[PDB]
């Protein structure tokens, strides 16, 4: 059972691992570790791109704003932000993309800086009813995954039903759930991870994240060829593991949850 083959993963790697599997409407169906806290690293992003799409939605937003900065706002991983940072900005646009699809954490910095910061953001994750998902400190220091430390952290049951409620629920408008959809599928960070323990048949789009001491995470909704909508996050801690190994770690245990839906 699913228990038994994720700590099984556990054991074989030298990890921890923590995964929920829900439902369209955030219902859990299968769960390992899923109420322990894991750091969310860069898995926070998606709702930050959503809190973002709530703010254009509400008319408070226009996404070709122009986010201003300069050269020291910049991050060691800024792979967008490194090559606009000459213009002195990059529209809200630009930045939900880069944030979302490349990971680029001065991006995700300035929308942190656009929606008010880690404190506007939980606050957002209490309002969609997540009661325990917290960011605390921006980029790059959210990233470092201290035993004990429950700053930016989440449990995989409040991001799958967060995410759930974001991607299938009604909290985004038609067009910004739209949106966030295709920019998720089009997530560029992902191939080897949850979605490389899917079938390529099914629609998926998801959000990655690496930390420090071996964290590594993934955060994907996919529709299968029945029509059946579903999230799954995966968090791991896996110190002894080479990155490639990692991410296969959570394409297995994608590939053991999906015996759990109607594919
Ligand atoms: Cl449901
Ligand atoms: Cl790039």
């Amino acid at each position: 059972d699913f228990e038994h083959a994720i700590s099984d993963l556990e054991a074989h790697n030298q990890a921890k691992i923590g995964v929920a599997l829900v439902s369209e409407n955030g219902n859990l169906i299968q769960g390992y570790r899923a109420n322990e806290r894991f750091a969310m690293c860069s898995t926070f992003k998606l709702p930050l791109a959503a809190l973002v799409l709530s703010r254009i939605d509400a008319g408070e937003e226009n996404p070709e704003r122009k986010l201003h900065y300069d050269s020291a706002f910049l991050e060691e991983y800024a792979p967008a932000a490194k090559r606009y940072v000459a213009t002195g900005y990059m529209t809200v646009t630009e930045a939900i993309q880069s944030a979302l699809q490349l990971s680029d954490n001065a991006a995700a910095n300035l929308l942190l800086k656009e929606v008010g910061g880690p404190p506007l953001l939980t606050k957002y994750f209490r309002s969609l009813g997540d009661k325990v998902s917290r960011l605390d400190r921006i980029e790059p220091t959210l990233n470092t995954n201290t035993p004990g430390d429950e700053r930016d952290t989440t449990t995989p049951m409040s991001m799958a039903q967060t995410v759930s409620k974001l991607i299938f629920g009604d909290t985004l408008t038609y067009k910004s759930k739209g949106q966030l959809r295709r920019l998720l599928i089009g997530n560029q960070t992902g191939d080897k991870t949850i979605r490389a323990g899917l079938p390529d048949s099914w629609v998926t789009g998801d959000k990655t994240g690496s930390c420090a001491n071996g964290g590594r995470n993934d955060v994907a909704f996919f529709i299968t060829t029945a029509g059946k909508k579903y999230v799954l996050s995966v968090y791991t801690n896996a110190p002894e593991l080479q990155g490639e190994e990692r991410a296969l770690l959570i394409a297995s245990v994608a590939k053991l949850a999906r015996q759990y839906v109607v594919h």
